[PDB]
DNA sequence: ATACGCGGCCGCCCATCAGAATCCCGGTGCCGAGGCCGCTCAATTGGTCGTAGACAGCTCTAGCACCGCTTAAACGCACGTACGCGCT
């Protein structure tokens, strides 16, 4: 019973834009948002996200720093736990 | 002149001696392992040298994997035409 939405390199822009525009709402019930490596750190940003859980290093240095950079940003106020 | 006798002929069952035919034992020709063998020239034996190629080190291509944006190609189904194939 966890409401979420995926984000990888398969869905077009018309769908991932609706997903990201739906996640940025302050009353969104999607507390889990899945991403990827290149698609996760592809671009844009998440302001309401703060917790970044990584399963394993994606065989690239600083790829984790740039991956958390999509959530850990300036607009975040309640700190960032990784 | 008138009546009796018979004579070989013959069907009959009944007897003797040779020939035909099946079984009990056979020789003959064909095929395929054997043996013999012997002059001998190709393999084996004992031996040296050297070189291919195994092997370990190394680096440095390219085969794999993996991902996602883009889209041509595959898919499945609907409809009918023009062939497969059956008959004569």
């Amino acid at each position: 019973g966890i409401n979420f939405q995926r984000l990888d390199g398969t869905v077009p822009s018309a769908q991932r834009r609706i997903s990201i525009d739906h996640f940025n709402s302050p009353d969104s019930n999607d507390f889990v948002f899945l991403l990827s490596t290149r698609a996760g750190g592809l671009g844009i940003n998440l302001m309401t996200a703060d917790t970044v859980v990584i399963f394993d290093s994606d065989w690239n240095p600083q790829a984790d720093l740039q991956a958390m950079a999509r959530a850990h940003r300036i607009g975040q106020k309640n700190h960032v736990m990784v």
